[PDB]
């Protein structure tokens, strides 16, 4: 622990006993971890509790149903309700629903948070530091950080621990600090003391907070604080919800569901005025109150029996589920919408370097000038090979392995690979190999330097560690980097000055050594290498360099180039000025060119599949990178964006001649090509914002910095496990698996889970309809009451419970991912689909009525009232309107009742089983594809057949039905619901449409 940005960089070395260069000795790390402890928070547990989760009755159809049984549960305390214990049962009727949704939700709720958590917890995060034990810097676990120890971090990097900035290895150093200061923009950092000791976060200028990315630069510093001392450690807990609100689809489902409110509510008021008649009649004893509050608990069970109470929870849970079913192909979801949103994409713009490719980067080629002699150039050409990281491999010259000390153009090539360079090698014992510390590019430059060997160093007897940086330190004891110009993506290019070491020759001249994207700095050039020679460039030289670039870039290896160049004489360093990053390029001008080199970079092998996937979706799959047009458009080649003959002339664009392009005909060139190269991070973020023109949704994919701005714009950021902390953050997903093959998935399920939410709304509507169809049908066409208060409360509980939860764990439809994206403001409610839900209702509403019906009349254990119905219900007690006065009250028999109640329950739970897809067959979607569904059915039928022969319970919901041949009947009027939407579907599927 160190108390101070405020104290010197001498004095913050000189605390921890600490050599800047070598960092912390083994002893000293054990003391440390003793003393401080491991570099984490302890937290890392709780979020939800038990009972928050549960607590998601604060829904609105919930609080309806709700309050609801709050009535029933007071109708039934004044000693009343129309049968004793029936008015106590009411209330549960209704809390049983909503019971068992919470139950699924929560469930789901739980499974997600784990599944997140565990593959969240997965990759260790790692930190780079400089210890006593090893030469070059090195990483470790960032637990296992502590005070005192030499900490690197470079552009891109998340900031491991609260660190006091030693060293500012760039021009500058920027930093995103969002997250602890709500400062937006970036922020400019130094190794200056700032004086005050209660100063706030935002004016430690020479600080890098634990949890913060770099943005721009590359420093070294020593850590002054870990775990939970550090800045971000104290503010964990606290912050009242930072939780946002809900999805795009959800407020959609919400306000859909507001307004079913409106006319639920309408028809139940209407419920009660159409039937206000009845409420003299001898039933109630015709008193002048105990006859309205009956049917308006008619209308409230009406009401509590058409409103979806599942539907909100259904939406939460199918979300739940696709984060968990995600998290299964390790995706972290960082924003609950990201799925759905996927769902509806239709342009998935991607990053090459690191993101469709592995970014396992190996020099496989290279050359420098052999004879220049007027119009006639000659290049000296080499391979090389390994293609780790691992500085084990051969320099081959006509296929005979050779020395490259040999060549003094070699000489220059390795040194400048070597100097100008940010990056290094480290030995991972455990693993047993070498990887990268910093970018793959670099990397690639360092294990190339140690298969070269120029200057013939011994290296056979050094261990795997020392043998990663041998040669390169080796280089670098011959020259001193004064200092380095960062590379940036205008120019394309970065340089390092750098002067003789011993100071032996204090003159024998200073020198930049500089590498690029090859078009630059050959166009920076005047020289040309030759040996130890120096002759003018070119045309002839010229045009001899690049067509050897654009073979290596367009060949069967699409090498990634760069270009290597010195400058012989270097400005003097005082007429330099490091402030402005915009007057580099000048300071690397009149240049020497010594040599190319040429960078295999393999596809992933997941990438070419999951494009077909993307184009028979109807998504279009769009390459933007920095990288040279020539190998951006072969690779898209090889990867199927291109076909291999496929003329492209319009079809790919560098970003100069896309700007040289009108705005209109920018926008256009967007919708047609699908490879932008040498384009910058601005370049980008417009194209995405171009293709969201075309109100379309938009994803971007990508690793690294030049991608966070496109990453923000898009509608779904994608960004790679192993890609920049910056590119992470700016993400709404992360593919910690690197699997390209994951974003169609997404697509996919988003997909479904809209399919889902659908046919759930299908069953609801159809069936609730039917129910209210019904209690118009018969008091219209005037006749008995089909069912009571109770009765609907249980049709409720029994059909609109768990079948209907259920199809939120439907399969995905057969073409799901063969149709094209959904346009996002495409109507919740299709035209066609709500006259299905009228057709389906409309069955259902007179297959009720009939059932009733034909109990008073074609039922032979029923009475034989014969058609007409003898017309009314006049008659009453005792013979009146002496029409036959055979049977005196029959009507108020819980037989005709419980007749309708059953083809009810039957019925629905019948179109249940054509809510399993769409407009697909029960043929080729059979209803065992819901295994879920088929169990909760199972358990309504079931628990309605309890209801009907457990001998106290029929009392309390009025007496059964003959097994062997009323459900026959009800089985008969029951199944054509079937036969009528399978109907439907062929219709809408054998025409189709939508
Ligand atoms: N560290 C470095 N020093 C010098 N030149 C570099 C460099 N890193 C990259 N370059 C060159 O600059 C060019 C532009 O880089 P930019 O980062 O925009 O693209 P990229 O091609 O490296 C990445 P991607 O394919 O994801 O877009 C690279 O293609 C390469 O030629
Ligand atoms: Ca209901
Ligand atoms: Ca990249
Ligand atoms: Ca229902
Ligand atoms: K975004």
């Amino acid at each position: 622990m160190e108390a101070a940005h405020s104290k010197s960089t001498e004095e913050c070395l000189a605390y921890f006993g600490v050599s800047e260069t070598t960092g912390l000795t083994p002893d000293q790390v054990k003391r440390h971890l003793e003393k401080y402890g491991h570099n984490e928070l302890p937290a890392e547990e709780g979020k939800s509790l038990w009972e928050l989760v549960i607590e998601q009755f604060e829904d609105l159809l919930v609080r309806i149903l709700l309050l609801a049984a709050c009535i029933s549960f007071v109708l039934a305390w004044f000693e009343e309700g129309e049968e004793t214990i029936t008015a106590f049962v009411e209330p549960f009727v209704i809390l049983l629903i909503l019971i068992a949704n919470a139950i699924v939700g929560v469930w789901q709720e739980r499974n997600a948070e784990n599944a997140i958590e565990a593959l969240k917890e997965y990759e260790p995060e790692m930190g780079k530091v400089y210890r006593a034990d090893r030469k070059s810097v090195q990483r470790i676990k960032a637990r296992d950080i502590v005070p005192g120890d030499i900490v690197e971090v470079a552009v891109g990097d998340k900031v491991p621990a609260d660190i006091r900035i030693l060293s500012i290895k760039s021009t500058t150093l920027r930093v995103d600090q969002s997250i602890l200061t709500g400062e937006s923009v970036s922020v400019i950092k130094h190794t200056e003391p700032v004086p005050d000791p209660r100063a706030v976060n935002q004016d430690k200028k020479n600080m890098l907070f634990s949890g913060t990315n770099i943005a721009a630069g590359k420093a070294l510093g020593i850590v002054a604080t870990t775990g939970v001392s550090t800045e971000i450690g104290k503010i964990r807990d606290q912050m009242a919800a930072t939780e946002q609100d809900k999805t795009p689809l959800q407020q959609k489902l919400d306000e859909f569901g507001e307004q079913l409110s409106k006319v639920i509510s309408l028809i139940c008021v209407a419920v009660w005025l159409i039937n206000i008649g009845h409420f003299n009649d001898p039933v109630h004893g015709g008193s002048w109150i105990r006859g309205a509050i009956y049917y308006f608990k008619i209308a409230v069970a009406l009401a509590v029996a058409a409103i979806p109470e599942g539907l909100p929870a259904v939406i939460t849970t199918c979300l739940a589920l696709g984060t968990r079913r995600m998290a299964k192909k390790n995706a972290i979801v960082r924003s609950l919408p990201s799925v759905e949103t996927l769902g509806c994409t239709s342009v998935i713009c991607s990053d090459k370097t690191g993101t469709l490719t592995t970014n396992q980067m190996s020099v496989c080629k290279m050359f420098i000038i052999d004879k220049v002699d007027g119009d006639f150039c000659s290049l000296n050409e080499f391979s090389i090979t390994g293609s780790t990281y691992a500085p084990e491999g051969e320099v081959l010259k006509n296929d005979k392995p050779i020395r490259s000390g040999q060549f003094d153009g070699l000489v220059e090539l390795a040194t400048i690979c070597a100097l100008c360079n940010d990056s290094s090698l480290d030995f991972n014992e455990t693993k047993g190999v070498y990887e990268k510390v910093g970018e793959a590019t670099e990397t690639a430059l360092t294990t190339l330097v140690e298969k070269m060997n120029v200057f013939n160093t011994e290296v056979r007897n050094l261990s795997k560690v020392e043998r990663a940086n041998a040669c390169n330190s080796v280089i670098r004891q011959l020259m001193k980097k004064e200092f380095t110009l960062e590379f940036s993506r205008d120019r394309k290019s970065m340089s390092v000055y750098c002067s003789p070491a011993k100071s032996s020759r204090a003159a024998v001249g200073n020198k930049m050594f500089v590498k690029g994207a090859p078009e630059g700095v050959i166009d920076r050039c005047n020289y040309v290498r030759v040996g130890t020679t120096r002759v003018p460039m070119t045309g002839p030289v010229k045009e001899k360099i690049l067509s050897v670039i654009k073979e290596w870039g367009t060949g069967r290896d699409t090498l990634r180039c760069l270009a290597l160049a010195t400058r012989d004489t270097p400005p003097k360093r005082e007429e330099m000025v490091l402030d402005d990053s915009s007057r580099f390029m000048e300071y690397e001008t009149d240049l020497t060119f010594v040599g190319v080199v040429g960078m295999l970079d393999p596809p992933r092998k997941e990438v070419m599949g999951s494009i077909q996937l993307c184009r028979d979706a109807g998504i279009r799959v769009i390459m933007i990178t920095g990288d040279n047009k020539g190998t951006a458009i072969a690779i898209c080649r090889r990867i199927g964006i291109f076909g291999e003959n496929e003329e492209v002339a319009d079809r790919a664009y560098t970003g100069r001649e896309f700007d040289d392009l009108p705005l209109a005909e920018q926008r256009e060139a967007c919708r047609r090509a699908c490879c932008f190269a040498r384009v910058e991070p601005s370049h980008k973020s417009k194209i995405v914002e171009y293709l969201q023109s075309y109100d379309e949704i938009t994803a971007m994919t990508g690793d690294g910095v030049n991608d966070a701005p496109a990453l923000k714009k898009a509608e779904i950021g994608i960004a790679m496990g192993s890609g920049t902390a910056v590119a992470k953050t700016a993400s709404e997903m992360v593919l910690a698996d690197d699997n390209f093959s994951t974003i169609v998935a997404a697509v996919e399920e988003g997909r479904a889970i809209y399919n889902n939410m659908k046919q759930f709304i299908r069953y609801l509507i159809s069936s609730n309809v039917g129910e209210v169809v019904c209690i118009f049908l018969t008091a219209a066409l005037g006749l008995p009451e089909a069912l009571i208060p109770v009765q609907l409360l249980w049709v409720n509980l029994v059909t609109d419970g768990l079948p209907a939860t259920a199809l939120g764990f439907n399969p995905p439809d057969l073409d799901i991912m063969d149709r094209p994206p959904r346009s996002p403001k495409e109507p919740l409610i299709s035209g066609w689909l709500f006259f299905r839900y009228m057709a389906i209702g409309g069955y259902v509403g007179a297959a009720t009525v009939g059932a009733a019906a034909w109990w008073f009349m074609y039922a032979e254990d029923g009475p034989g009232v014969t058609y007409h119905q003898l017309t009314h219900f006049m008659q009453c007690t005792e013979d009146h309107p002496h029409f036959e006065g055979l049977d005196c009250e029959i009507f108020e028999a819980p037989e005709p009742m419980t007749m309708a109640l059953s083809v009810l329950v039957t019925i629905e739970m019948c179109n249940a089983l054509n809510s399993l897809s769409e407009n697909q067959s029960l043929m080729r979607m059979p209803p065992w594809v819901n295994i879920w569904l088929l169990g909760s059915i199972c358990l309504s039928m079931s628990l309605h057949f309890l209801i009907l022969y457990v001998d106290p319970l029929p009392m309390i919901f009025k007496l059964k039905a003959l097994d062997l041949t009323q459900w026959l009947m009800v089985l008969k009027i029951s199944l054509p619901v079937i036969g009528l939407d399978e109907i439907l579907k062929f219709i809408a599927r054998n025409y189709l449409e939508g």
